[PDB]
């Protein structure tokens, strides 16, 4: 039973008419969907939870529909958002749509028969829909009394200063209709999303009954929390140009012991049995398994090997295994970096990188044997870098003591 | 000279935005103004006539009136001060009503008087081809839901779910708001008038004309019809006959008659004041109701309508129904007097029971004998009388009367 299997992973926040959904799933394959709005040029870790859930359903033989909000991205979802967002341009939203669609596609199977994935975009129906048609055909089924009582907008309906525009207030109708539209087009009978999407989902269920006289279901995943009350992902992007695979891998390695088992359940396809066994076997690790699984899932085997290779080289000081592409990950976000003109001495490089406060102090620190250049000790305070120390003619990795790195990027 | 001041003296100004700046704009020269009317029926009623005649009052002062018919807004429904959600009307029915209202409105305005000639407009022209995203982004971004839910016209609808408001009717304010921006761009319309319930829809239009066209526009509302005691009359003669319309004005209370002359006639304020002064110093009952009845009936139904209404009134009081035509009796059958559909060959006594002029046959016998029953103005005291074929006027109409004022028209079949 798929619903019970998801509940055991702690992946079910809320579910409608649950007994009936479980019975529908057990009977045969269904079509389901989750939408993702284009509010940036990439998805982030938070978005990964329902995206992996679409895959969990597909592995059970169901048909996933990944909707990208080409139309909803021009409106703005206010759900549990403290402030009104500035409208984005049509050209920006279109660019983000294509990037998000391309990022989503490798997570699902588009070539596996009847249950092959479908990419959808709500601009296909809203982009040319007449205003009177929308207000009459869709709007008439929506009670403003119920809308103002949706939890997702209550913090926006107390004062105009932290208020809500008619634009963002209409959002709930667009997501609501998307569900009716997908039900009619593909027979989609389930919509999943994070717990903040509950109200947008239930409006879709009700509208589908009113428009198409069809019974559909909703299921939400909990919004991932940290035991120490801090905000999760604080952002970790899926795009390697925004968050390098090394940084991505490191974020998972540094998961708190209190979160690692929940994160294994949420971000991996590891069985609940292996995770429970890992928890018991660790009390007599999990972070290493988590980092490995999620880095491989998002950045591939090559991304994972790069992340591990960079981690080992930094821990050891032996950099010979690093490629120029690995140094590009370090320069992007892996370690602090400083741009310097060739000809700078070791003392100046220590000052400019802020590893040392002055040339006079840097001289003593160098003399004390605290400094490595590409992993090799250098204790001559009057030292100038050799050309061979500018790896690929561009990079020199400085270290002060055991762990304070700064990458020099030669101009 | 000062038009706002003149309308204020008539008691025709409920509210007005920037009374000073609008008075300045009107004094600089002619302006374009508008009022809209939604197709929610196949005719306008007396309530709708007050702003419509104000469009004429502005036109007489040299201004250009635009009469808009809500081809798009009639498909949405105005919730302003309405206790309940209205059912949606079909596109076909709204189009029929749009044509009827446009045609009924047109004779009230001059479409041939130079630069200030009237314009007939329809908001379906811009809403019929507007996409939903364009509306939500370009128009909706300027509207605060916090302000919208607090507007007097809809706040009472947000008290209980079972007596609520749909998103459709909630969006109405944005549509009327955008209409003001369009007419400002298309015709240079700087003023919107309407009844007091339209204040919120008008101010949304003023504000939206600023955000979209960067122009200063004005609003002016006329008061809703209130009676000094605390208590529909259609313009279409097939719904409210010229006779029933005339009678409604005749029966206006003394407390309301002078206000109604100001609201519903083109009589100057000096003439109305002189009439009030005459009725207060004459030493008799007022004659103002007759002046009001004559003015508004001739205005809405023409000289022929007024003359038919006066003719029907005269014949009912006198008794002689000879001057009455088949068309006149059709007005009486419609709404002029209580009416009863009866099978020919019926007894007098039995016609008094069915018409509810009598409780029973035995009781009707005593009333007939007492000489209190008239058939087409003629006395009949024979308790068993049947009815002659000739007194079925035009082979179908017989007018009964018990005493001096209790009438019932028998319509034969
Ligand atoms: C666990 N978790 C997080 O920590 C953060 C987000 N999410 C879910 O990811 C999905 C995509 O997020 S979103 O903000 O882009 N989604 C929306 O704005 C939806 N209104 C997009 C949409 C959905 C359906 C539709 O027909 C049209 C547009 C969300 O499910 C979010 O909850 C997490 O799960
Ligand atoms: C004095 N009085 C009344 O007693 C009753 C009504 N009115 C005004 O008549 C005008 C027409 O009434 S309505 O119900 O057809 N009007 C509406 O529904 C507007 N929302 C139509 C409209 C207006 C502008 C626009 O851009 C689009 C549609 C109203 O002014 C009403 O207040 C009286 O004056
Ligand atoms: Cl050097």
């Amino acid at each position: 039973n798929l619903i019970k299997q998801l509940q055991e992973r702690g992946l079910v926040a809320q579910v409608t008419d649950e007994e009936a959904l479980a019975e529908r799933l057990a009977q045969g394959p269904i079509a389901l969907y989750c939408g993702f709005d284009p509010t940036a040029d990439s998805l982030h870790l938070g978005h990964l939870v329902p995206l992996l859930c679409l895959k969990r359903f597909q592995q059970a033989g169901h048909k996933p529909v990944a909707l990208v909000g080409g139309a909803t991205g021009l409106i703005g979802d206010p759900s549990f958002k403290a402030a009104e967002r500035k409208l984005n341009t049509e050209e920006t939203v279109q660019e983000w749509v294509d990037k998000i669609r391309k990022q989503v596609a490798p997570f699902l199977d588009f070539d596996c028969g009847e249950n092959s994935a479908i990419a959808a975009n709500n601009y296909d129906w809203f982009g040319n829909m007449n205003v009177l048609t929308f207000l009459r055909d869709i709007g008439k089924h929506f009670s403003v009394n119920q809308m103002i009582n949706k939890e997702a907008v209550k913090q926006r309906l107390n004062r105009e200063d932290q208020g809500i525009s008619f634009t963002e207030f209409s959002y709930n109708l667009l997501q609501g209709y998307d569900f009716a539209c997908l039900n009619k087009q593909y027979g989609v009978v389930l919509q999943i999303g994070g717990s903040d999407q509950w109200g947008n989902i239930t409006s879709g269920i009700d509208l589908t009954r009113r428009l198409h006289q069809n019974q559909v279901f909703g299921l939400t995943v909990p919004l991932i929390t940290k035991a120490d009350g801090t905000k999760f992902g604080k952002a970790v992007w899926l795009d390697p140009k925004k968050t390098s695979p090394y940084k991505f891998y490191q974020f998972w390695i540094n998961t708190a012991d209190a979160d690692v088992y929940r994160f294994l359940k949420f971000f991996t396809f590891m069985s609940i049995e292996e995770i429970n066994a890992l928890e018991e076997e660790d009390k007599n690790r999990a972070q290493y398994v988590l980092a490995e699984q999620v880095t491989r899932l998002v950045h591939g085997e090559e991304g994972l090997q790069a992340a591990k290779r960079i981690t080992e080289c930094l821990f050891s000081g032996s950099l010979s295994a690093l490629s120029e592409a690995d140094f590009e990950q370090l320069a992007q976000d892996g370690v602090p970096m400083v741009e310097m003109e060739k000809g700078a001495d070791l003392m100046q490089a220590l000052v400019d990188s802020e590893l040392q406060p002055s040339r006079g102090q840097a001289r003593k620190t160098i003399a004390s044997n605290a400094i490595t250049i590409n992993g090799e000790k250098q204790s001559d305070p009057e030292y100038f870098f050799k050309e061979e120390e500018r790896l690929f003619g561009r990079f020199t990795l400085l270290r002060r003591g055991k762990k304070n790195y700064c990458l020099i990027c030669w101009k």
